[PDB]
């Protein structure tokens, strides 16, 4: 089954907030080997855990210090195997962050590379000489906050950074650094790894000019991958990041990853254009397998603006294969972000019910199974570097970080201290154990219907095509060989009445859903999927 990861279903673990078997509130890897069996419960087909290696912090591990080893506040190497082992024992596929577009400024690399301009490592990050007014090499800006250009006064030198001060991009035009990273990836390939999820993929190249960006012209759409409030979305980023020499570079690790059959590749794209970036970056069968965008993690969530992406994304490579996510660590919580005027326990239902049912991979967010709302994290517990250059304009992302609620006890059972973000007081009321056994939970939603999804081929990767159920409903049907289905969803809190576009032979119960049908005539209550074999 070497093409497991084209359709599967993935759930995202954020290993500090998942849980805590150590003690000292932030979780750790035998937290999650513990939890395995539950993960598995969910009907998903494997794990992408967030970063777990040797790191300050300082973005909480996506500053890498040590690419080969674990952080000790997550516990070992050793530990690790045995999450992997433990995972494929469940039939659990178990993918890994690969942060290679930038180290800390802790790794040994950097500390190296920064000491002159003439060292063996000079030249694995981006250093450019001041302007001859003293000032960065050009405009570019750090998401984070201030110039993306860092002074070092050991080499008189800017060095770039599109993250965090502490975060030096790797330079990826010298040949040496981007071999060293493929090394890195494959040291995991070879302990039994499935496959990576790419930190901003898009990223790793910048221009070797250092050309300037233009500023988006009043009246256009900023990018969906950062908020209003942030000074980045001011230009239109075209000469910091995608250049084409990122192309060959894919091809690259592609070809890494094909020397392991059945491992797979997801990246996370941030682009002014992220369709047509994800559509080229997974196009091809020669780079990337599967990459997700910021489309489905922003504010729009109407079934027009779904059939809008679907639309735009079918006009793009037939080749391409996209994951869709409608929440992740970076982003408000989706029962909230898309969910918030609607209602709290039935929305998140058919939310899910299209998130399963679009063409595409999927990746599930820990807590989003639950229906969790964001955290309401207050000033003077954010964590976030993100959250404190913007405040209270835009608040970090420690709102969907705080801790899984296992139980509705002390700290949801998530550790026996004070965590390292607050539990959320709404969270206990939804926590795993109040879920577990109640039919009419979030929970159980999820687990029937990814059951009934493996059930039918149609949803693992059949096509898709739309069809007219009026503007207020969405609907498509999948087909693959003998098997097409009819898929239709209300993702409004009003009853929908549609005659349907097709021919229908039966109905499809699933997960409590209840909508009625009269021949041709299809009503759906509030916030009900209506599944149906097409004759
Ligand atoms: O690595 C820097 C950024 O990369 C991307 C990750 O998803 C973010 O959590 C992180 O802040
Ligand atoms: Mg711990």
């Amino acid at each position: 089954n070497m093409m497991w990861w084209r359709g599967g279903v993935i759930y995202q673990i954020y290993p500090r907030s998942f849980l805590d078997s150590r003690g000292d509130g932030v979780g750790d890897l035998n937290g999650i080997t513990e939890k395995l069996d539950y993960v598995a419960s969910l009907n998903v087909d494997g794990i992408w855990l967030s970063p777990f290696f040797t790191s300050p912090m300082l973005d909480f591990g996506y500053d890498v210090s040590d690419y080969r080893d674990v952080d000790p506040m997550f516990g070992t190497l050793e530990d690790f195997k045995a999450l992997l082992e433990k995972a494929h024992s469940l039939g659990l596929k178990v993918m890994i962050d690969q942060v290679i577009s930038h180290t800390s400024d802790q790794h040994p690399w950097f500390q190296e590379s920064r000491q002159n301009r003439t060292n063996p490592k000079a030249d694995w990050f981006v250093w450019a000489d001041p302007k001859p007014d003293g000032t960065p090499p050009n405009n570019w800006l750090s998401i984070f906050g201030g110039s993306a250009w860092t002074f070092d006064s050991r080499r008189q030198q800017y060095y770039l950074h599109n993250f965090l001060t502490s975060q030096p991009d790797v330079n990826f035009h010298h040949p040496e650094a981007r071999q060293a990273q493929l090394d890195n990836m494959r040291f995991w390939l070879d302990l039994g790894v499935d496959g990576f999820r790419l930190d901003t993929v898009n990223f790793y190249f910048h221009d070797a000019e250092l050309r300037d960006n233009p500023p988006v012209p009043k009246g256009e759409a900023k990018t969906l991958g950062a908020p209003e409030a942030n000074p980045y979305t001011w230009q239109r980023h075209v000469y910091d990041l995608s250049r084409p020499e990122n192309l060959d570079f894919l091809k690259d690790l592609r070809a890494l990853m094909d020397e392991y059959p059945g491992t797979t590749t997801v990246g996370e794209i941030g682009d002014d254009n992220p369709l047509e970036r994800m559509a080229e970056y997974t196009a091809g069968g020669d780079k990337l397998h599967m990459a997700y965008t910021f489309d489905l993690l922003n504010m729009p969530h109407s079934a027009s603006y779904l059939r809008e992406v679907i639309e735009r994304f079918q006009r793009l490579a037939g080749d391409a294969w996209p994951c869709w996510a409608t929440s992740n660590h970076d982003v408000v919580r989706s029962a909230t972000r898309w969910g918030a005027d609607e209602d709290p326990h039935a929305y998140p239902k058919v939310m899910l019910a299209v998130l399963f049912s679009l063409r595409g991979s999927v990746c599930l967010y820990q807590g989003e199974e639950l229906g969790l709302p964001e955290a309401d994290v207050p000033f003077e517990r954010i964590q976030d570097p993100y959250g404190k250059v913007l405040w209270p304009e835009f608040k970090g992302r420690d709102g969907c970080r705080t801790p899984m609620p296992w139980t509705d006890g002390e700290q949801g059972g998530f550790s026996p201290v004070e965590p390292w973000l607050p539990m959320e007081a709404r969270h206990l009321e939804l926590a795993v154990s109040r879920q577990q056994d109640d039919p009419n939970a979030t929970l159980n939603t999820v687990r029937a219907l990814l059951a009934f999804r493996r059930s039918h081929p149609a949803l693992f990767d059949g096509d898709l095509s739309l069809v007219d159920v009026g503007d207020d409903l969405l609907g498509f049907t999948r087909q693959k060989g003998d098997e097409t289905l009819l898929c239709v969803f209300n993702l409004t809190g009003q009853e929908q009445q549609t005659t349907l576009p097709v021919e229908v032979a039966s109905d499809l119960p699933v997960a409590h859903f209840t909508a009625t049908r009269d021949g041709s005539t299809l009503t759906l209550p509030a916030y009900q999927a209506a599944f149906m074999q097409v004759a």
